[PDB]
């Protein structure tokens, strides 16, 4: 616990520092907004906040919501995740019906590659390769854009049985969430998986649950610094964290359960589920019960063999890696 609360501490040292890399980010992706609307095709575009959600000190993820006018989706095989997008506009994106997500990227790639040349006194290169735009802002500021279709109809069906915040939250918030809209971004047959990054955000604002989750981030970002160099733990993510962590508020719904005291327990019972989900390589999507982040298909089980063990060397060790 007072390891916690002083690793707590260093998050809150590391927060203040971005304030500079915060403003350089907003400052581009302003740029980049301004041009993307005078396209016919990119003119309903925005922002949709996350300021900007970050995954290390220098490593930030930006997303561009573009309101398609009316959509209709048909899920390729029975993924339950990667759905194909068909339909006067955005007809130069079309193969047939199929919406291509291949000439999307290809044009928003272009676009954004002939504005970053424009200077504003910053130096900006593109990494050319992965369904996001990655830029250097100066050298060490890392963004990933991602270009997201935001839909205002109801949600998959797939995502019917998901979002089970009934017991910890309430029945009337999932409802409320459940009319928000649902974005698609690509992963090659030209499909687009589904998203929940607005819906991560929300669950934020309404005891030590987002303390659990920060110190839960923090140790798989610190695991993955340390063994940079190997190619095992690039694979995982905040999101699969996040994830195990919701499952975690579920099966603990009650405030009581989360109290500011038991730091230290309520975290190394965060730590455990996590571990769980990676011996028994399953981890529930929150919003898709059926899609598991932790099939052998996407993260092999080297991986999370090795991840497994660095966590309870970690946790045995009291966490070498936060001191």
């Amino acid at each position: 616990a007072s390891k916690l609360r002083a690793v707590l501490e260093k998050l809150k040292l590391s927060r203040d520092d971005i304030s500079t890399a915060a403003g350089m980010v907003k400052g581009v992706v302003d740029h980049l907004l301004l041009r993307l609307k005078c396209d016919s095709a990119f003119r309903g575009v925005g922002l949709l906040n996350t300021h900007v959600k970050i995954s290390a000190p220098n490593e930030f993820d930006v997303m561009f919501k573009l309101e398609v006018p009316r959509i209709q989706l048909e899920e390729y095989s029975n993924t339950r995740a990667y759905y194909f997008v068909k339909f006067n506009p955005l007809s130069q994106f079309l193969e047939g019906e199929i919406l291509s997500a291949s000439k999307m990227l290809s044009k928003f790639r272009k676009i954004i590659k002939e504005e970053i040349n424009d200077i504003k006194d910053t130096d900006v290169i593109m990494k050319r390769k992965s369904p996001a735009v990655t830029l250097l802002i100066s050298e060490k500021i890392s963004v990933d854009i991602t270009l997201a279709l935001e839909s205002k109809s109801s949600w998959p069906a797939s995502t019917q049985e998901g979002l089970r915040i009934q017991n910890w939250l309430s029945a009337k918030v999932r409802k409320q969430l459940r009319l928000k809209p649902f974005y698609l971004v690509p992963k090659q047959e030209e499909t687009w998986r589904l998203s929940f990054s607005h819906i991560e955000k929300e669950i934020l604002n309404n005891c030590c649950r987002k303390d659990c989750l920060k110190l839960m981030k923090y140790l798989l970002e610190q695991l993955k610094e340390r063994f940079k160099d190997k190619k095992h733990l690039d694979k995982f993510s905040s999101y699969h964290v996040k994830t195990a962590f919701f499952h975690v508020c579920t099966q603990n719904p009650q405030d009581s359960q989360w109290d500011r005291k038991d730091l230290g327990l309520c975290f190394d019972n965060c730590v455990t589920y996590f571990l769980q989900c990676l011996r028994t390589e399953k981890l529930e999507n929150y919003f898709i019960p059926e899609f598991n982040l932790f099939s052998s298909n996407l993260i092999d089980k080297r991986s999370k063999e090795f991840l497994t063990k660095q966590i309870e060397y970690e946790r045995n060790n009291e966490f070498p890696v936060f001191d």
